[PDB]
């Protein structure tokens, strides 16, 4: 159940934004850098429009692929008309990992207050592919990565983590 | 809106099968051939394993594409554990086109009898992409194309057809 050595996971990163460009993709850059620095391999990275169909095409390709084990998504979880991440992803999940959105909103409430109601972070599993959708804010991503995701992607984490159950 | 002339549609064909290859794919061929012998353009074709995720990845790309207006799928609508076409697609739909399944099972009863209950044909629309999922049997494909889809894809058909609702 628990390994004595760090075991790298294969991660794909996605930025949902109509204007965001590689240059001004701060959350995308943050997740890539944090992942690489922790020892994981980032095998793909893309930026898509806030479009529900563009999100489904990229994420479904990764769900069906042999190598992507984890998908990290930033953006598109807001309450506007164009925020489509949750709508695009929920129907693709085999199962939802409810502890993620709850613990994230809990930590986020202490950090930014009632503004945490403005985001709909959610995680799920499809074809053994782990998918985490977080807000576009870089601080939100740091809160999610350091206190929640990184620990669970680390094979040495007691009492248990995702390692044994990931694709391949 | 009914045109006075014929207007070609950009169609993508998909075969769902674990064994079938391009050579022994009678249904894929029939559809490409029929599609063309009617004046439409077949912009893409592919074969996927009877796998819910493989189907989702390929069909989501076509839905998000600028060129594919119509998708035709043969296979996987059965009642076995491996038949996943309906399961794969239903959640990708913006709207379901009930008329298809009901009509197809109607004309099919008149030809194969109660064996019509062994198929779960269905169609829907997603990002203006028209999606038809029919049985693997070439005879079924014939009944669907000739008696239901072909006419509906003919812009001259009255009282109405899909012409005005296809993605530009």
């Amino acid at each position: 159940q628990v390994s004595t050595e760090f075991i790298p996971t294969r991660i794909a990163i996605l930025t949902v934004s109509n204007r965001r460009g590689e240059e001004d993709d701060t959350s995308g850059h943050y997740l890539r850098d944090s992942a690489q620095e922790a020892g994981h391999h980032v095998v793909d990275k893309a930026i898509v429009k806030e479009n529900r169909y563009a999100i489904r095409a990229q994420v479904s390709a990764w769900i069906a692929s042999d190598d992507v084990q984890v998908v990290l998504i930033t953006g598109g979880t807001g309450l506007t008309e164009g925020d489509q991440a949750p709508e695009a992803l929920l129907p693709l999940f085999d199962r939802e990992v409810e502890g993620f959105g709850e613990v994230f909103r809990m930590l986020s409430f202490e950090e930014i207050g009632t503004s945490t109601l403005q985001s709909r972070a959610v995680a799920g599993v499809a074809n053994k592919t782990l998918i985490f959708a977080m807000p576009g804010s870089t601080k939100a991503c740091r809160t999610a990565w350091e206190n929640i995701i990184a620990p669970q992607l680390d094979a040495r984490t007691r009492p248990c983590n995702f390692h044994p159950h990931l694709k391949k």
